[PDB]
């Protein structure tokens, strides 16, 4: 399987700039691509990729996206003198030539085909190409708003041309719509488009209609096209967040993409001039995060927009360190989306619910500028400890590891007499596991998470909550599959409780969630619709310090505890500890492979029982008062 992260730069597409005086084309300069490599390699991050060479998109590649007689007339730039070059750069709309962008063009161009070959070859598992000029406002007869080719687009017109990929996925994160990628996949279902943007009601540029909500596509293709519009400024990590839960991810993971195309832009990061948004430059490390278990990993940043040197710098670093595996920063502070973006997020979902099987149930009413630094992401010295049952040997991942100090045993032994009596001399030996591998987690950064088995459940979880808190933890979040109580007190707002189970439970209080899905055939999309839309948006505002993974030794769900067990890492800056009560090789491998930061087996696209989407909303209704960030429509006003 493919190990690494490509990053594909050369300072050459640095080597052009405006020559004029024009304050539309002002921000757009050489210094945005040296910034971003340089903080990269001042982070170490550079130095831990593969550097792959750049080259020229070939003219046959050029077509691929766009007509003869643009790419002729492009062609004839290099030729040209300043005042020819302005009086050529007039004719398009916020866009500036010089004597050697064609030749970055082409470069831009092929160092994202050069990304897409390493990618789709497995030579790396995903990578990322710092590129000028940018691509996504390109159209086939015209450049626009600084892009002359269209770097994303010819991606996925050559990766599926050259790999017979038949979904291809493109999420563009960028705060301007990428209207020259919406023109050239609006009717080809193959290419699903994402775009949020700022809008502000078609005010802001490119101020075109099509940028709204409403378009979904066209042909073959509706349904395919998904814009969001930001209608005022000044959004969130929630914004964001909610954008990626509600909108985003029920649709991508049903989609099921071969592969993942991100137009990052950072223009939509704190700072930003262009966008004046307020988004940190940390929930970029997320936003990759939530899309790597997607197409195996493979996945490529093409760089878009950026234009505050500072907030660009860290919105990069923020991207490859989640590329590269590091553990994710804790996001504190969120809550609901604001109006104006619940508003956009209810509409969008209004419109595609005739396309998508998350929305469906929308559609019949029976049931419808200074901030602080970043701090530094080191990845663990051992990602994953692994404690199997006694002398049982396994293949583990280059980065894990098997485990009890004369300090531990002490402890275990004071435990038992206070609390415990018990004999059962192994189940003993489970618990200074669990204490040992908790050490390891929280005291160092030398051991990020771990999985134990175990026998006995009441006395293992007991003592991995209670001696996680009292370490202390700020908050501990606990993730279970199986039925009866354990002793978890949800009391203070120090525990949440996620229950997955058979028996339905009527909740009492606002710490807890149980989600009782009917066993059979749409089981796996109930429970990745649960996930997606109600355990991520949760866990995410808790910010647990800690995820406790708690698994009963009952099969059902061999399917999703994979991407569960990755997507959850984005809490906790990965910090979960898992028990499995009972042997199962198959499990059990499957866990430290989703916790070691290997990649996950796609699940393909079977839509839910309508009887598990009214159970997951009535707890929506019941939880979106405390846990905001569960909000996907307005709410009204008394
Ligand atoms: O991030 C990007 C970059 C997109 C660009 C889009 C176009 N505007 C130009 C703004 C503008 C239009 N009329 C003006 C008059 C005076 C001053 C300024 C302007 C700049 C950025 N692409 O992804
Ligand atoms: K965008
Ligand atoms: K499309
Ligand atoms: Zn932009």
């Amino acid at each position: 399987a493919a190990s690494g992260s490509a990053l594909i730069f050369d300072e050459e597409m640095s080597r052009y700039k405006l020559l004029w005086t024009d304050p539309e084309c002002e921000i757009e300069v050489p210094e945005r691509l040296t910034v971003s490599y340089e903080a990269l390699r001042t982070h170490g991050l550079a130095q831990r990729c593969k550097a792959v060479p750049v080259r020229q998109a070939t003219e046959q590649e050029i077509l691929l996206a766009h007509s003869e007689e643009y790419l002729e007339a492009v062609k004839q730039t290099p030729g040209m003198n300043v005042e020819e070059l302005m009086a050529f750069s007039k004719k398009y709309n916020a866009v500036y030539f010089h004597q050697n962008i064609y030749h970055c063009a082409k470069l831009a161009a092929g160092a994202t085909l050069q990304l897409v070959d390493s990618v789709m070859k497995r030579e790396v598992r995903n990578g990322m190409a710092l590129v000028r000029p940018p691509g996504h406002h390109s159209q086939r007869s015209a450049a626009n708003g600084f892009c002359v080719f269209n770097n994303v687009a010819f991606a996925a017109l050559y990766a599926k041309k050259n790999y017979n990929l038949n979904r291809i996925l493109i999420v563009d994160w960028d705060v301007h719509h990428g209207q020259g990628i919406q023109y050239c996949f609006e009717e080809d279902p193959s290419v699903l488009y994402f775009s949020w943007h700022r809008y502000e009601h078609q005010s802001f540029w490119p101020n075109l209609p099509e940028s709204d909500y409403s378009s979904v596509g066209k042909g073959k293709g509706s349904g395919f096209n998904i814009n969001l519009p930001w209608n005022k400024v000044g959004m969130t990590n929630s914004d964001y967040l909610a954008a990626f839960f509600h909108v985003l991810l029920p649709v991508a993971y049903e989609f099921d993409p071969e592969l993942v195309i991100v137009s990052a832009g950072f223009d939509s990061a704190i700072g930003d001039p262009e966008g004046e948004m307020c988004a940190l430059p940390e929930i970029f490390a997320h936003l990759t995060h939530l899309l790597m278990p997607l197409a195996a990993g493979k996945m490529c940043v093409v760089l878009e927009g950026g234009y505050n040197l500072t907030s660009l710098g860290q919105s990069v670093c923020q991207t490859v360190h989640s590329l590269l595996g590091d553990p994710t920063p804790r996001i504190s502070g969120l809550g609901t989306a604001c109006d104006s973006a619940l508003e956009s997020i209810q509409n969008v979902r209004n419109v595609q619910s005739s396309y998508w099987s998350s929305f469906k149930h929308l559609a019949q009413s029976e049931t419808n500028i200074v901030w602080p630094e970043p701090l530094k992401r080191m990845p663990a010295s051992v990602r994953t400890v692994v404690v199997p049952p006694p002398g049982v040997e396994l293949t583990l991942p280059k980065n894990c590891q098997h485990s009890i100090s004369e300090s531990t045993a002490k402890e275990v032994q004071r435990i038992r007499d206070k609390h415990f009596d018990l004999t059962d001399q192994n189940i003993l030996r489970s618990l200074g596991n669990i204490i040992s591998v908790l050490d390891r987690m929280m005291r160092s950064d030398e051991v990020c998470n771990g999985c134990v088995v175990v026998s006995d459940l009441s006395v293992s979880v007991q003592c991995a909550l209670q001696h996680a808190l009292t370490e202390p933890a700020e908050r501990v979040l606990v993730v279970y599959v199986g039925d009866g109580e354990l002793p978890v007190k949800t009391n203070d707002g120090k525990v949440f409780l996620v229950q997955i189970c058979t028996k339905e439970t009527e909740d009492k209080c606002v710490n807890r969630l149980t989600l009782c899905l009917r066993e059979g055939e749409s089981l796996t999309a109930g429970f990745m619709q649960a996930l997606l839309g109600l355990i991520l948006p949760v866990a995410y505002e808790f910010n647990p310090a800690l995820v406790l993974g708690i698994v009963e030794e009952t099969t059902r769900l061999m399917r999703v505890w994979g991407h569960m067990t990755c997507l959850i890492q984005g809490l906790a800056r990965g910090r979960m500890l898992t028990l499995l009560q009972g042997y199962d090789k198959d499990l059990l491998e499957l866990t430290v492979s989703a916790l070691s930061g290997a990649s996950i087996s796609p699940l393909g696209p079977r839509a839910p029982k309508p009887e598990d989407v009214e159970m997951m909303e009535k707890q929506r209704q019941r939880l979106q008062e405390r846990w905001g960030l569960l909000r996907c429509t307005v709410s009204e006003s008394w």
